[PDB]
């Protein structure tokens, strides 16, 4: 036989994926910051299949919070067209799995410390945010002024610049000053870190072993006062940072309206706006379905049912007569029952949450006769037919 | 805009993926009997690949036993260039998930019942072996017969035709008696139901409504008496039955070999039969690795093991100074610690299941000094060094 | 100041000496050997005892002063100001050196005290026995001395004929100490303890509600209910290792057998 190149590629990336995802709760409760699906492709997918498209084909992948739930779907990557490998950050203790992240920063030391991986420019990126830059142009642009390290910036309205780490270059793009989370007047651009750096090898000796440390609380500041080659990139390109749990059910609807461009709609066409998914019992006839909605399969809509669009309903849905869904996000295994109007809401599970952040316990408050798991025989009757049963 | 067609291709299909997989404990306590990872493409993945690469991408997939494992992958289908729709079989009690397997005929009865899908001639298999008939040719096979169900027969020896339901089959290709199980003697012929049938949609008028129904059991005997058109097909095709544990130890190690053919082996040929993951940290030069072997990524093979193929190793694990590695399947997170010899031997989280089927629990033997998860940062002692810590 | 060290500083003095110095924020400095500016962070002052610069973990090329952080600050309510609302944010890595950037009257202290920094299992099991030898000053030793360096709790059932107890040993109260065992100060023994017969207690912190039985030596030991933590920080647990014939909670009142006798009982 013969003993080829491992080079294969040469190219390597990694993807930050171990964050608790605590700003997304309740929905990293059971789902990690990642493959939180939009619509149905997964947030991390994007990101691959951004690699895949620009040459990085070597990803390395750190996890802790729900790992399983990544690991589970990449696997290796060869349906990805790409090798993917995991660097777990925790410990065990009594048998249970326990996440310790080691940060940002950290968690690419363990990489290295572990077995010298990075040895040629590499990409990380935040896998918590779909973006579509041109890859092979930014990496090819700290190449020719040699810098350790990049960070890629994206135009927040002056308004927005409090929610972000601010990024500040001279006229050389060298980088020499930050604010975490500035007021307005306190800001002193509006040039925010978008988390998607491109750092040489040698970077990686500036952060510490046996330790957690951060990109741009630690390792960043620790970059400036030694003034290191540290610059910064901008222009247009597509940034979906899905920050709280409205901020996903905006993103899914604008997927829909098409405000959101690059993203597919799963399903067929069935009607102009209204994708269908596989076996959508639904009498089209005898209900008020306004685009644009999106119908998972096997999902049950009765007679006088309405739902008017920007509007998801996962698959494996029952929306009973009389019912009345607006500009919602449905998640899968969901039981609208009669005379419920929903508006500008997203259920998740047993999850309530509107478009301010408030969350419902639906079970919790025996509401479950009007939002409940749509798997269950028992057709859960309400506190007025509870009374008639007995009183 | 446009209405097109919602025919799209109208070639149906549907897998059994809602089993327990009893058979195949203790993985299945955590995996179900699909999504067994081959390696690294799991078994249905195959199937669907299969039914794709004959026009039949508008799937059906009824679920149960861990039916998440089986959503989270698949989902929709976009990725795998198909249409899949998820049929759950269980009922909620308590908040908790009971599943409730409706049978193998049962399930499909669920379906129509819920909303007619099947319109024209569909193919069911079983999610839990792996094939590669050429089913544009099976199916037209009963088209010009105008069969209302048929069974693809694989030949078994002489010996194994107490393991499989047999098919009897007259001149005409019709089916006229069953047996399942019978000894060698007692058996009438050596063809085997292979879980493989194309029915036509007016098969599912015979299986009844609200009722657990299986197919070889009470729907086959109910089309051989009823006198219908009942027909059966043969001839070579690869078949992977995974039976009990010893099984798909034994098919990953025929991967490795190449006594399976069609199947792809993951990483890149590092050396001559032996494949490496993304990132394995390995010393080639103090260590005895013979092929065929793959080893996942992230995986430490301390100096001076032995690892004889075909072994699978997968990926994040620890292979401790000392240790004899030989014809073994490893699962992801395992830590092979010092002074193990590991012949014949399939290592599955904590549990170590040897050749013939017994299985031991790693955890309830204090055993994990020798074998434990690799994410312990507790480096667990002997019970040798436990005495010298006080006695 | 971070309530995980014991300190003796005189507030009163540090506290008055920013005041007269008109600081908005002070951070009380000890000052280690050359090598040890490896484990805390270093702090550089210039002729105003004013922070300028800081070094967080350095060795001893990377450290330009001794001065060392000890987590003890004296703060003005104006520093309340630099720190951001509804965010994480710490003192040391993110306000101090937000102060130093902004030209912040922030200044350093630097105080002869003891500061006991227990940072991890170990440096609890040291300073146990720094208490009961001396080499911590201020802190006193519960009980009364029955002997000297021999501190007893309350109804310690011990014959003291019969037991070899070299001090310094504080040994908690209604605890047992059978005839035979062996106590080799510095050692903690805390409340409701059962050392049974032919046990060798060396240098080792043992908790509360703790049974040692026989043929068992402990040297360089913490012990913590179901937990055994030697010096160097290796943690072994005693419940999933079957040891509980040897190492137990002291209110078992099946006597647990070791293999030799669980063999002896059937086999």
């Amino acid at each position: 036989s013969s003993g080829l190149v491992p080079r294969g590629s040469h190219m390597k990336a990694m993807i930050l994926a171990a964050g608790k995802g605590t700003r997304v709760r309740p929905i990293t409760y059971t789902i990690p910051k990642p493959m939180i699906p939009i619509l149905q492709k997964p947030v991390m997918e994007f990101l691959v299949e951004l690699l895949r498209q620009h040459g990085f084909n070597q990803i390395m992948v750190n996890v802790s919070h729900l790992a399983h739930e990544i690991e589970s779907y990449f696997q290796d990557g060869q349906r990805f067209g790409v090798e993917i490998a995991y660097s777990f950050e925790g410990y065990i203790k009594d048998g249970e799995l326990v996440g310790k992240a080691l940060g940002s920063a950290g968690g690419i030391k363990r990489i290295q410390d572990f077995n010298p991986f990075f040895d040629d420019t590499f990409v990380v990126l935040c896998g918590d945010a779909l973006i579509d830059l041109d890859l092979t142009a930014a990496v090819a642009w700290h190449r020719q002024k040699g810098a350790i390290a990049t960070v890629v910036m994206k135009t927040v309205p002056r308004e927005d610049v409090s929610s972000y780490g601010v990024v500040v270059t001279d006229k050389s793009d060298r980088i020499v000053a930050f604010q975490e989370k500035p007021s307005v007047e306190e800001a002193l651009s509006n040039h925010i870190n978008t988390g998607i750096y491109i750092f040489e090898p040698e970077v990686i000796d500036y952060i510490p072993s046996n330790q957690e440390y951060d990109i741009g609380s630690q390792l960043f500041p620790k970059l400036v006062e030694m003034g290191a080659p540290f610059y910064g990139l901008a222009m247009d390109f597509e940034w979906i940072d899905i920050g709280k749990v409205p901020d996903y059910w905006q993103a899914v609807r604008g997927v829909l309206n098409g405000t959101i461009k690059n993203v597919s709609i799963p399903g067929h066409e069935q009607f102009p706006g209204i994708y269908t998914g596989l076996n959508v019992a639904v009498n089209w006839d005898k209900v008020t379905i306004q685009g644009p909605v999106y119908i998972g399969g096997m999902t049950k809509i009765e007679d006088g049912a309405t739902i008017i669009g920007p509007t998801m309903i996962g698959p494996n849905c029952h929306i009973c007569s009389g019912a009345v869904v607006d500009n919602c996000v449905i998640f899968e295994y969901s039981r609208l029952g009669s005379d419920v109007r929903l508006v500008d809401k997203l259920v998740f599970g047993r999850y309530c949450v509107d478009k301010t952040g408030t969350t419902i316990d639906l079970k919790a408050a025996a509401l479950d006769w009007l939002i409940t798991d749509s798997r269950q025989t028992d057709i859960q009757l309400s506190p007025l037919e509870l009374k008639e049963m007995m009183s």
